[PDB]
Formats: C-alpha cells, structure tokens, sequence
C-alpha cells in the first residue's frame, strides 16, 4: 500500500521539495504537539543525524551501551516528519506514546519546523556538515532509499543539489536558517568535521547542552560506542534491520564511509571547480563556515 509512494518525484511543502510519503497529511507536522522537555536533533539530510542521535540516548542513559541496543535507532529517535501510509505509524503518531524527554529526529528547514517547538524553548541540537560530502552522501542515499526520487547520474543530483531540487530543499538555506535562528532560541550547532576531529570534545558539548554530567568513564564508553566502525557494525544503529523493500542495502549502506572529504573521489575536476565558484557566492555575507579537509 505504501509503494504507490516510493520512487516518486518530490512532492513539495511549504515551498520545500519533501519525500513523497511524508507529504500528505502535513497538518500533522504544522501542528505537532511539543512538551518543553523534548531534545530535537535537526540536520539537512546526510549532515550526522544519526551520530548525533546515538550520542544524545546514550548521554540519557548515563553512557550505558545495552539501553541503546534493546532497539533500532529509528524507533529510539523517532524522525517527525516521517510517513510511510498504509505500512507504519507515522513519526508523530510514534512520538506522542513516547515518555519524555524525547528526542526528535528531523530534517525541516528552520522556518517550517513546527512552531510548537519554538514556542515551548525545546533544546535544538543542529549539526552541519561541509556541503561537498553532504551531496555525496545523499546521493548514495538516495540511490539506496526507496523512499526517495532515484538520482540518476551523479552529474545531474549534483546539478539539483546546488540548485536546491533535492529534498528539503537548498542546503544553503538549511544549514544558514538554524544558524542565525540561535538568537532567539536555544540551538548547540556542531560540526560533523568538528566530531571526525575530536568526538570526546563534541560529546561533553552535547552533555553540557542537556545538562547531564560525565564521569570519565561514561565519556570514553559514549566515544567507543559511537565511532564510525562501532555504529556501522552495531545492528541498532546501522539500518540493516529496515525491510528490503524500503532500502536496498545492497546499492549502498547507511554506515557508508564516515570520513570528512570523500567529495573528492567524487567530485570531477570541472564539477569541483564550479561548486567553489558557487559556494563562495551563495556564502558570502555569512560567517558561519565549514571544513572540507
Ligand atoms: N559514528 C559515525 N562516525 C562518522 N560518520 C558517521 C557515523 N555515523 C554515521 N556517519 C555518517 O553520517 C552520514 C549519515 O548522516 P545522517 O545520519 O544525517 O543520515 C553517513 O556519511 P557517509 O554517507 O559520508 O558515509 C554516515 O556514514
Ligand atoms: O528518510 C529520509 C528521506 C530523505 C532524507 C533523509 C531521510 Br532519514
């Protein structure tokens, strides 16, 4: 019943491109019930939305690894927007039998996450990641994910990519919205080259944000459980247990590669070029600033 939904091209919400399932019956995102105790962790697609999430539960539990590993992620860390009708419950209706603090998982633009969480202060976690990487993992992502408008060539999602086609819409926007939306509300914006760099140090700023304490030891168990190998290999956090029909795991894994700078052994020569050009026109009059290497 769901398949009639999968593999179609993006619909649009609010004027951002939306995966197709997702869409409908967006009345349950424009007014979603927050409770002020809820922990949002907001990205653009591909940016470490799942590290981050992996983080935060196991900083609720006190940096206990089996808590985490009683279930998948997609269900510990409920995505808001999520639909698949006629096969799954959606995001919201999932999130509103959970026991707070929730955590939320979502990839809606600044100016149309649901106003809710604006109005009950609800602790932002945001995390960018350089806009060359994003567009590589997104695209293997969707090459993967059922879910999602097939990419064709790399050549022509990078060509959407820039021009902000793909879903939720203009990376550039995205990642500038929840920058500058800090100002009126609480939002701790990392960098997924900063948690490639030093993850210990990205995990005692998430836990000070939430106001939990570390020992030493729950620090190091935190960083040992969310390394890239770890997450990829640990079968809670790496999606191998979503239905074959929904991702085809064999196209392309979810822990695909992990590393800051796979863009250049995907970027062309010309298309490097080009992308600079672009990015440091559409960046301009910005401070915030990413790290490719
Ligand atoms: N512990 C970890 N360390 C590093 N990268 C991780 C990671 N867990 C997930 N990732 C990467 O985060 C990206 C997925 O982002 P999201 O969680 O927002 O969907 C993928 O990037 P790659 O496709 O470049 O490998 C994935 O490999
Ligand atoms: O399920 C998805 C669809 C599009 C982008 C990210 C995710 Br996660």
């Amino acid at each position: 019943t769901v398949d009639r939904y999968l593999r179609q091209p993006w619909s649009v919400v609010h004027g951002i491109p939306m995966v197709c399932a997702f869409a409908p019956n967006w009345e349950r995102v424009d007014n979603f019930q927050s409770r002020p105790e809820d922990i949002v962790v907001a990205t653009f697609p591909k940016s470490g939305t799942t590290w981050v999430s992996e983080i935060v539960d196991m900083i609720l539990q006190g940096g206990d690894p089996e808590k985490c590993k009683r279930d998948a992620i997609v269900n510990r860390v409920p995505m808001l927007e999520f639909a698949a009708p006629g096969e799954m419950p959606t995001g919201s209706e999932v999130l509103a039998t959970m026991p707070s603090p929730r955590v939320v998982k979502s990839h809606l633009p600044a100016h149309i996450l649901p106003k809710s969480f604006w109005d009950n202060g609800c602790k932002i976690i945001y995390v960018g990641r350089n806009a060359k990487d994003v567009a590589v993992s997104f695209y293997h992502f969707d090459l993967m994910n059922k879910f999602e408008q097939h990419p064709g060539t790399w050549d022509q999602y990078l060509e959407a990519f820039m021009a902000g086609k793909v879903a939720y819409g203009s990376w550039f926007d995205h990642v500038r919205g929840y920058w500058e939306r800090r100002q009126e509300h609480p939002i701790l914006y990392l960098f997924y080259e900063d948690m490639k760099e030093d993850l210990r140090r990205e995990i005692t700023k998430v836990a000070q944000f939430l106001g939990q304490e570390l020992t030493e030891v729950a620090l190091d168990a935190i960083a040992h459980h969310t390394s890239f190998e770890a997450m990829r290999d640990n079968p809670s956090t790496n999606y191998s247990t979503v239905p074959s029909h929904l991702m085809d795991h064999g196209v392309s894994p979810f822990m695909r590669k992990g590393i800051t700078g796979d863009w250049k052994n995907h970027f062309t020569v010309a298309q490097n070029a080009h992308f600079d050009q672009y990015y440091a026109q559409k960046m301009a009059g910005t401070d915030l600033r990413f790290r490719t290497e």
